[PDB]
């Protein structure tokens, strides 16, 4: 049973499949499990050896009752195969999916990448949004309907969900993205995308303009309805419980027994990857530090560091576990927030649950980052991104002789360029399979910064 972080859905049932499109719940909160699903020793036992799409039923049957066994393996073992996959660069075997790279030992500990990012667009969100794919034209098939899903990026999300959601029944995809603002092979990827449910328009704007408008179109009900308005946001509870499941395979991977316990490293302060991680060692899985990297952002660093947050959907997921999962605490600290300029966990006695479930934090500073890629370049011999280099930076401070540090890579190389070149003085590595990519002929449409010009496109392009 699913509830919501401000109060709503007691006395009511909302199973996996009625909150799966992703919407607030009524009382604008954020849906959650009303309990996390154990892992019995006996389970963590048996899955130590499934294949990842077989770790990932496993997993996801923990959170959906609703839909029939036989259906969610069907929908993994769709979803995760080496195909998808395919851009594994360090000689790792792309049917693990999310291949672990070890790279050596510091401090007495294995350190290793966790390669979540060779999926179609190159960056970890492609690990959720496949499984979304199936999962939307999974539940939409049932009702004959289709959802027009409206989101806004500035090049990564909006492609693992162009790459995820392109061909799939009853879907369509109004991406707004900022007209000229992006990197060219973010842009590439997808604008050229011919799939006719795909549709992405170049605001004369920046990415917040892009934003603005989804808002704007949030806030029309009678257009939401009249048009089946659809979100991929981290609105998307479906989309945490896949990030779950790489927790289990890069503990599984990083291990030989049960009997082991691994750290992971989060690169960008990312609440999506803290939760999922959170909720995994919640569930059982033997998880000791979880460690968030928060480059120089201030905001995430003071919260990490004190509790407090002087005036994101997974935040508040986060923050109502703090709080006891109490949901008139959660209505508080967005009353203090909005009344009193911020709010303090650490004055209120919460912020003990920060390091009782596991976490700590780290700095990355431009310098620090451009120095590990260059450290990694020459001593392990691989090209790793700003991100990695971020988790990788902090994951050094946090080691402990003989338990596994395991790095998430939420991005490749070529994603970002600009700080390979800086550091490593060359182009990202490509391989053939990419060869032409920025020169695809490209289809998009140009709209200006105007949310009813994105209102009338859609409704010119759905038929509703």
């Amino acid at each position: 049973n699913y509830i919501s972080t401000r109060g709503a859905g007691i006395g009511e049932r909302h199973t996996f499949s009625d909150i799966l499109l992703g919407g607030l719940a009524k009382d604008g909160g954020l849906y959650l499990p009303s309990e996390y699903p154990q892992v019995s020793a006996d389970e963590l036992a048996r899955w130590r050896t499934l294949p990842y799409a077989d770790l990932a039923f496993e997993i996801l049957s923990k959170f959906c009752d609703d839909i029939a066994a036989a259906d969610l393996r069907a929908i993994t073992r769709r979803t995760y195969t080496a195909d998808v996959y395919r851009h594994a660069r360090r000689g790792g075997n792309a049917a693990d999916i999310t291949p672990l790279t070890t790279l050596g030992t510091e401090n007495g500990a294995p350190v290793s990448l966790l390669e979540l990012s060779n999926g179609p667009t190159l960056a970890f969100k492609d690990m959720a949004m496949q499984l979304l794919g199936n999962l939307f034209e999974y539940t939409l098939a049932k009702h004959g309907e289709t959802l027009n899903i409206l989101g806004a990026t500035s090049g990564d999300t909006g492609s693992a969900a162009e790459y995820a959601m392109r061909g799939k029944e009853g879907v369509r995809v109004f991406m707004l993205s900022p007209h000229k603002k992006m990197s060219a092979f973010q842009t590439a990827q997808m604008y050229s995308l011919q799939d006719p449910n795909i549709f992405n328009l170049a605001v004369n704007g920046v990415f917040d303009d892009c934003q603005d408008i989804v808002k704007a179109v949030s806030n029309d009900h009678a257009f939401k309805a009249q048009q089946k308005i659809g979100t991929v946001n981290s609105i998307n509870w479906a989309r945490v419980v896949a990030q779950v499941v790489y927790y289990f395979k890069g503990y599984f991977a990083a291990t030989r027994s049960n009997d082991e316990r691994v750290s992971f490293t989060v690169p960008s302060g990312n609440f999506g990857n803290v939760c999922a991680g959170h909720i995994a060692r919640m569930m059982g899985l033997p998880i000791e530090k979880l460690v968030v990297a928060t480059n120089e952002n201030d905001v995430l660093d003071e919260f990490f560091r004190t509790g407090a947050y002087r005036v994101a959907s997974n935040f508040e997921r986060f923050v109502f576990d703090l709080l006891g999962r109490d949901p008139a605490r959660v209505v508080q600290l967005f009353r203090d927030v909005e009344q009193k300029g911020g709010f303090d966990l650490a004055a209120s006695g919460d912020f003990a649950r920060v390091a009782e479930f596991g976490f700590v934090s780290g700095r990355s500073t431009h310098a620090d980052r451009i120095a590990t890629i260059r450290d990694v370049f020459e001593r392990y011999r691989t090209m790793i991104d700003t991100h990695t280099a971020d988790g990788l930076k902090v994951a050094r401070e946090h080691l402990r002789p003989g338990v596994p540090m395991v790095v998430l890579e939420t991005a490749q190389p070529i994603k970002f360029g600009e700080s390979i070149r800086e550091a490593l003085g060359q182009e990202p590595s490509r391989p053939a399979a990419f060869d032409g990519l920025e020169a695809l002929p490209q289809r998009f449409e140009v709209v200006d910064a105007n949310a009813q010009q994105v209102k009338d496109f859609i409704a010119a392009h759905t038929g509703a």
